[PDB]
């Protein structure tokens, strides 16, 4: 499973990700190891949400995220 | 810019799903402040919001965290 995310180089500049983040969108391996513990632990969507957000990503990036693990769990 | 997190659980999610209108406005911050800042101009009740969210098929959980969140946001 692989995800193309859409940031813009505004994004990149001024509302850049967290390592962690930045690792999962640049790593798809990594990627994938994340949204597999994820699913093993029964996280819920408004927790990772409330996580991300104190983290201080866009509601871009949220959005991207939340998208990449739905088409994850598909795959 | 004002944003709410909400707090509900898997079961919610798939057993309890909330209408489209209510879905987008847990999941858009700027969708949730463009209805709250058209209720709160509109002067509608508490027991009438209630009251619509009732017959929409919310549970009591959702209820109180969208009047929550209504009350948050008028403070801020």
């Amino acid at each position: 499973f692989t995800y193309t995310f859409n940031f813009s180089l505004w994004d990149d500049l001024f509302n850049s990700l967290p390592e962690q983040f930045q690792r999962m969108r640049k790593e798809p391996w990594y990627l994938r190891r994340i949204f597999r513990s994820w699913r093993s632990g029964m996280g819920t969507s408004d927790e990772a949400v409330a996580y991300m957000r104190s983290q201080g990503l866009s509601q871009k990036a949220i959005d991207q995220f939340e998208d990449a693990y739905i088409k994850y769990r598909a795959h």
